[PDB]
């Protein structure tokens, strides 16, 4: 939540980049850099207090206090029929990157069904790196 | 949740690149760095009193207090059918990266049904690298 | 949750990338670097009171004080029929990385069912490397 950064090629702090039929003669570079980072993040001070029933006295009666009641979930569930007669396929793939009928499924469940949760939770999910190259 | 990065080449502090025909004579450089870094995350302080029933004095009755009722979960769950009556496939694949009627699935489940959870929790996925290379 | 990176090449601090027809004569490179990192995570301070029913007094009567009640998961099922009459496959592969009804399932299961957890936990999972290279 405070550098959350996508970057398609490359980061730095100082970069340089001499390329592509040039030149690069007698230069003088000088940098005197003075880069500090100081993080204070997250600092909690909880003090809580959770009671479904405090204090109860002389002859009372409770019923039903909490109810989170008949509860239902499906979360991923997809059809996909396919009724073909007939069928040909001709495939003539060169240096490719291809995928037919593949199921990429990610699922992630940090604090499911729970009470009374404190502190901190997180999630973090990076897909996949791929590549094809062809000289 | 400070530095979360999806850097898709290459990553640096001082970064230097001289390529493709360059020339590059007599320089001079020069750099005097001071980077620091101090982190303070998550520093917490907790205080927590979670009772359901707290102090109950004379002929009183409780009942049903907490119910997490009927509960129901189906997470993957996907149908996929096929019906062919005739099928052909021809594929001639060079250099390439496929993937045909693949299911890549991830499940991750930290903290399910439970009851008073204290402190961290975390969940990191990263996916798979693949790669092809022809010359 | 501080340097969570997915890199796709290379990481460093300082970097020198001389290539492709260069000529990099009398340079002079001087560095003068200062990197110091301090982290202080996760410093807690917990004190925590959890109970289902405290100082009950005088011929009262609890009953159902929690029910987390039935319960039902069913996380990965899923259905792939195939009614094929006639079939005929061709397949000609060269320098490829092929995949053809393959199941990857990854699960992980930190906390589940249970009752006042304290501390931390956490699940990293990183995806398979491959690779193919041809001349």
């Amino acid at each position: 939540s405070i550098d959350v950064k996508y970057i398609g090629v490359k980061s730095a702090y100082v970069s340089y980049d001499v390329q592509k039929r040039t030149i690069y003669l007698n230069i003088t570079n000088t940098l005197n850099i003075t880069n500090n980072n100081y993080y204070s993040v997250e600092v909690e001070n909880i003090t809580a207090q959770v009671q479904f029933s405090k204090t109860v006295i002389g002859k009372a009666r409770l019923n039903n206090i909490t109810i989170i009641g008949p509860l239902d979930m499906k979360q991923i569930d997809y059809t996909v029929p396919t009724v073909i007669a007939e069928e040909m396929s001709y495939m003539y793939d060169f240096c490719t990157l291809i995928s037919i009928k593949v199921h990429n499924i990610v699922l992630m469940m940090q604090v499911t069904v729970t009470t009374t949760y404190f502190g901190h939770s997180e999630q973090i999910s990076q897909e996949r790196y791929q590549y094809v190259d062809c000289g």
